[PDB]
DNA sequence: CCCCC
């Protein structure tokens, strides 16, 4: 009996109904995997594929009140969860997914096997995913322009193209990337041009996933951005004037995890899929409120100088420090990106580049000595160094240089660490920085009497 | 009559959904008590169960508003409510419960009476569970390396191990295990072996849950210690530099509280029972304002003294004071114990380990003296013990030694202690002491007298 | 329920 619970044990029987383990329905339809919670994609799976069942089976599912009893006895036949999006080298379309590794194209159920339940929202079009056209060479000359071909410019050059590269794998990314240059040198330009190659797979969001509070409440800013393969935030303030927030380290810290704590309105999944490359817009270089070896890890520059301006200012341009090249403008460009003119080309041009920077495995390494708020941590950390054991046979060297030994441990006296402090780094250049690191390397031997655990590296090379 | 009513007490009689204190029902589905305020469990339950019952019974369960009557029946006859998670020697796997005591794993239906609803998140495998194996060996190398076994380094030994074995008691503990070293100690990659260890078991928090209010308003961090056995804590904000905020000892005796104050947002239920113990990471020495001997009942320390340096570096890592003994790193271990390698070979370990620790009690032990903080609570109170009338016969020797009498007490004047102090404990070196003792225990009987409390244990051994 | 506070 159960006519209805038959259609519904048939339906389930095909394997297009998947709940996954955050909670999501997941229904096959038009050759691609889909999750809405605000609308009804079972009920829109039961009606389409009312044509697979028996001729008595296709006219029952024409009701909705029995379309929602099959989709209620689904729901209650669904207990086990699944797996998804764990194939991070295949890019799903609309129609079917491509394959990174291989360069073929999968529809239908040879697509189906792959749980890929994001797409970049258009239509695989394999006539013009080529290698040779007439929009091909404007491309090329576009990203030459933008990023020059030129021997000084060759591993920031090879450094635009793993990070542009970077999102098209599906995985968690362990770098935080700042797109660094002055007015008018193509950041927008590269950022509109990835839009358009990767579709739904691009999401911009706020500056407040950089300087708030991640935990809060509803945080659709975070809650956005799951198994999103680019993340773009734009327009970075100065903080050098006082008024800005700075970068929150425990922010950046928790942006790199797999799975970031955020969730929508009137929703309950608080956990989202981290999957993405998060790029940063700026004039300005970052400023973060409190710095540590383990944020050094996670930051990378990219630059960009390379200026279009109108004929009236050139003459102007060709004089700034902060450019290397100066081209015309063109004033059609924005229109041609923006009616999606060289989607498939850069999609080609973004697997080429893929291919070549996906040596067995592609990894993101930071680039910790542009930032200038590094430099002191960078300077200082190859110069002082903890306790030493193995130059303990040298306490009369470090007795003539000024050092005094307690428990085995070399100790400075703070007058003297400012005065060799001084020496590298001038007390009027760096006097809140030397102030800091001498209040914050120090160990307290009591409220006013204290002293350093760590000695100079050349020091102990004195022997 | 009532057909529905008496299929209900079919399915109440076989103790599969249960109502428990925190207002929410657990249902047992696919052999685990899982609950859920968000999926419909109780009707998923009887759509399953319907095999059990009578072939008249299972055909009427077809319907979702039948299945509806019937859930409304089973949720109208739960008055009486249960708690869950009250054995302590049981670990909970995804098929099933490991008896530590017994050494026995249930599977299925014999896993029922354990009310259960965590899990470590992996298979619990039988013929892995042996100790012929080439894991164990390397495991048990690289811990010898990152813990020697000599006699100078047994007691860190021994705190290391007894924290290790504490994750897996089903119980509450007092005392909160801190990891010190310098950089690369061992202390992360042992934070992953243990957390690839225990699976689900293991959560990682921010500085908030130390450097702020435990409670405040919405507190994720606090929460999350709900039923997890293990906390970890990284980067943490050492206390050398001036302007930031403290771990408070009232905070730490919380932790010791056997249910922990915690609650999730939006939620009442902040009664979540505690089966923690917190494992804090950090690279500097702690400072609380205020220690007693209440904190110091309640405060643990494990120090590493190891170093992996690359080759280069090799000598310059022997140099320093931090590493006892000086290895050469591999890279290929971080990916190694990412990968959960060594799971099983670690799970019995730990297994063994518990097994020596199979005393009937099992409870942690402070270690105050190897965090420097302590030294000086040591010292004041090994020399520093309150006198006065209640040993009264040593009146003679007062006087002759150049004390008075104030009915017939024992006391000395603050310029007196100060000036006999400054041989043993010198006022530079213990400004902050000797600032808190004139503020805690100088009492005098005058607004312009100078007196104190107490004397030292030399002058109550010298009459 | 969010927002508001
Ligand atoms: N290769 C190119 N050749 C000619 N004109 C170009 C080229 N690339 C970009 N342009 C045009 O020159 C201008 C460059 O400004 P664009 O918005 O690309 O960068 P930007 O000012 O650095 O970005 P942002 O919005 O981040 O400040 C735009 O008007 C763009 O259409």
């Amino acid at each position: 009996g159960n006519k209805l619970f038959n259609i519904a044990q048939r339906i389930l029987d095909t394997n297009s109904v998947l709940l996954t383990e955050r909670g999501d329905h997941i229904v096959w339809i038009n050759n691609s995997w889909k999750f809405n919670s605000e609308e009804p994609l079972i009920t829109k799976l039961i009606l389409s594929i009312r044509h697979q069942l028996p001729k008595e089976y296709s006219s029952e599912l024409l009701c909705p009140r029995k379309r929602k009893t099959v989709e209620a006895n689904i729901r209650d036949m669904l207990v086990d969860s699944v797996e998804t999006d764990t194939y991070p080298d295949k890019l799903p379309f609309k129609n079917g997914v491509l394959d990174l590794v291989d360069g073929m194209f999968y529809s239908g159920d040879d697509a189906k096997k792959y749980t890929c339940t994001v797409s970049t929202g258009f239509k695989f079009d394999d006539t013009k995913f080529v290698e040779d056209s007439p929009e091909m060479e404007e491309l090329m000359n576009i990203i030459n322009d933008i990023q020059p071909l030129t021997d000084e410019n060759k591993k920031n050059r090879e450094l635009y193209e793993k990070t542009l590269s970077s999102c098209l794998c599906g995985a968690t990314k362990g770098c935080l990337t700042f797109f660094f240059g002055e007015t008018a040198t193509g950041k927008s330009t590269t950022k509109r041009l990835l839009k358009s190659a990767i579709g739904d797979l691009f999401v911009e969001t706020g500056q407040t996933i950089l300087t708030d509070v991640l935990d809060k409440g509803p945080n659709p800013f975070i809650a956005n951005m799951h198994l999103k393969r680019s993340v773009f935030c734009s327009e970075l303030p100065d903080f050098a004037c006082s008024g800005s927030k700075k970068i929150r380290s425990d922010n950046i810290k928790k942006l790199t995890e797999p799975c970031v704590i955020g969730r929508p309105c009137f929703s309950n999944k608080i956990n989202n899929r981290n999957h993405a490359t998060i790029i940063i817009d700026t004039n300005y270089k970052p400023v973060f409120d409190r710095i540590d070896n383990a944020l050094m890890r996670r930051i990378a520059v990219v630059r960009f100088r390379t200026h279009f301006s109108q004929p009236s200012g050139r003459e102007a341009a060709e004089n700034n420090d902060a450019y290397d090249k100066v081209k015309l403008l063109d004033e059609g460009l924005d229109g041609k990106i923006q009616n999606n003119r060289y989607r498939f080309a850069f999609l080609y041009l973004l697997v080429k580049w893929y291919k070549k920077y996906h040596i067995p495995i592609m990894k993101l390494y930071p680039t910790p000595e542009e930032i200038p708020d590094f430099a002191f941590y960078l300077k200082i950390g190859t110069l002082l160094v903890s306790s030493s054991v193995k130059h303990i046979p040298l306490m009369t060297d470090l007795s003539k240089k000024g050092y005094i030994l307690y428990d085995n441990v070399v100790t400075l006296p703070l007058t003297t660490f400012q005065q060799k402090i001084s020496k590298y780094f001038n007390s009027r250049l760096f006097g809140h920085d030397i102030e800091s690191f001498i209040n914050r390397h120090k160990k307290f031997a009591n409220v006013s009497d204290e002293y350093l655990q760590y000695i100079f590296i050349e020091d102990i090379s004195s022997p």
